[PDB]
């Protein structure tokens, strides 16, 4: 279930965060313009960047931490609005986030392996429903 | 304390990993005997190989998630019995994770950052008295 799910992507935390996040950009290719020095750059060489590996498992760890101090996928206010005061994330909707949710729930569903695909689609229904609720337009 | 500490390393996990690593590397060099083509190599060679970041980074990930599954610094019998089981760890024994905590341990101490030391030194008392109720040697 769920909380097996952060098990196994904590497991291989990196990996699993440039998949996924490569996934995102590759299905919303129109992303890539909020990630300045990721444009024009084959996935081998994002690999190479010290800033690709660690901005993605950083993202992915504080995923990892929203989803499990959430109840049944439902995440803390708190934490959504951590996700809205980052001055990183000032200029984002809660559009962008849900392509980002609709990208992973696809690459868990396209994996060789028994995700709770549907668990991640209502966590990141429930969490853009706190992101808006917090401020983000 | 120690469920903190558990966020601050995750929060900055390959950094950590790999000083904490270069630290039981250092101060245990025979230790090297157990892995591929670390003798010869400095620290930041080491950070400079293919696979060493990636490794340091894999036994953290598993690290973390058995201090965040432990109560009160218990560790859960399946996660001992998983460590023991691992055919990377064959031939290991107790011994060679006491080294790998105290080496830990003497870095947090060390830090600047405030970390419950005393509580990865009982954490890892506890995991090896765990790991030889599990049967390793
Ligand atoms: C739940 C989803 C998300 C989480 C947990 C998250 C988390 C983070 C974290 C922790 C950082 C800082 C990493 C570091 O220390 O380097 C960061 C930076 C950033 N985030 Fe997010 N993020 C999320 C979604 C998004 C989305 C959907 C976008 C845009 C489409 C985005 C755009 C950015 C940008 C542009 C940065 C700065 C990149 C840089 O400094 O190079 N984030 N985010
Ligand atoms: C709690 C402490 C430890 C944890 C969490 C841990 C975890 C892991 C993990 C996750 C792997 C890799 C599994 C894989 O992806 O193939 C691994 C491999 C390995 N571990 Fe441990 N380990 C620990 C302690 C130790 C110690 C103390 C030693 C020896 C001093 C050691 C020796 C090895 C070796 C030799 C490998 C195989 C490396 C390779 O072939 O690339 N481990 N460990």
């Amino acid at each position: 279930g769920f909380k097996q799910d952060i098990a196994t992507l904590r497991g291989d935390l990196r990996t699993y965060a440039q998949d996924i996040f490569l996934a995102f950009l590759n299905k919303y290719p129109d992303e890539r313009r909020y990630f300045k020095n990721y444009v024009g750059k084959s996935d081998q060489e994002l690999k190479s960047m010290a800033k690709f590996g660690d901005h993605t498992e950083k993202v992915f760890n504080l995923m990892m931490e929203v989803a499990d101090r959430a109840t049944d996928c439902v995440p803390l206010a708190s934490d959504a609005n951590t996700l809205v005061q980052m001055k990183q994330h000032s200029s984002l909707t809660t559009g962008n986030f849900e392509k980002l949710f609709v990208a992973l729930v696809e690459y868990m569903r396209a994996s060789g392996q028994s995700f709770d695909s549907q668990s991640w689609d209502r966590f990141g229904k429930n969490l853009v429903s706190a992101l808006s609720s917090a401020g983000m337009k």
